[PDB]
């Protein structure tokens, strides 16, 4: 199995998204991505693209990225930043259950996968999750995809926030 | 007039200010929330308090405070980094009109203020907003109050977010 062979599946309409805040992490590649809370943001009223905006938030920092939806179920992403365009698709996700929400994204460069975020807002309790994760590790470069809360700094009475 | 003396105003219920994303500041005291970003969040699914979270977030740097409610009309915030304890009470809000949502909140030290936060999602075009803030500049210290975008940085492809 290859990166561009992992499902492309279909996105939930937004407001899904929206409604399953706040989400952190469980599987990542990268480092970025650990110990980090996922929140989206519907667009400004002032916005000219009326693109939603996604949040990744590790301890004070920030990373924002405004998307919009592109060919065969991608999502096109544009850090706020610096302007670099990045291009996302779903693995599978399974919003708004019982048991709350669960999605596993991905990012490849061709065959290899080069950043995986897998979140929840359930602490990764969704069987769906590990079995997705095992699938990804698969593609080239999927031994990198590990545990995104090992060893997270201490709170100071919050929940989602440190 | 003095801020204890300023009105306290009822507070929405949290949806209506999580139907409010994104806002910006449009008047503030201190240095620290210019060109800043108000993103209003619920509680997580694993809160044990189940307190919402309001984030603070000027370019790449976010503060994050969970909150309660509190006596006559008080937010009860706690700084999710610090746990540093604030107290704000809303001058007025306007949320969910045809024009958007604007508010005016403040924190008081006794008969002075300390900070205050005028937030919208009209570019500061609600009537009520600039009178707000012309009362609040006339309690001790209120002087300080200003424009809270007068030398933002530039942006790289978003809206709320740079
Ligand atoms: C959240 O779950 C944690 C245990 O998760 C499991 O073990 C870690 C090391 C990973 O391998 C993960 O994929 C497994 O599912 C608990 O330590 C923690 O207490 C849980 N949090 C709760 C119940 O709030
Ligand atoms: C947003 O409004 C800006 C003008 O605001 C006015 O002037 C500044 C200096 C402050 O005194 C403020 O309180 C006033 O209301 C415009 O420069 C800007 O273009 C507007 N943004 C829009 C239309 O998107």
């Amino acid at each position: 199995l290859t990166c561009d062979q992992l499902p492309k599946a279909a996105i939930n309409p937004i407001q899904e998204f929206i409604d399953s805040n706040p989400l952190e992490f469980e599987y990542v590649l990268t480092e970025t991505f650990e110990c980090t809370t996922r929140i989206y943001v519907q667009p400004a009223r002032w916005s000219t693209t009326k693109a939603p905006t996604a949040l990744d938030i590790k301890g004070t920092q920030i990373m924002a990225y405004d998307f919009v939806g592109g060919p065969e179920n991608s999502a096109h992403l544009n850090e706020c930043h610096t302007g670099d365009k990045q291009v996302w698709y779903f693995q599978y996700t399974n919003l708004l259950t019982d048991n709350g929400s669960s999605y596993c994204a991905y990012r490849c460069n061709g065959t290899e996968i080069i950043e995986y975020k897998c979140a929840s807002n359930n602490n990764g309790t969704d069987p769906l999750q590990h079995q997705a994760m095992e699938v990804a590790k698969t593609v080239p470069n999927g031994d990198k995809i590990h545990y995104a809360k090992s060893n997270c700094p201490e709170t100071h009475g919050c929940f989602a926030f440190y």
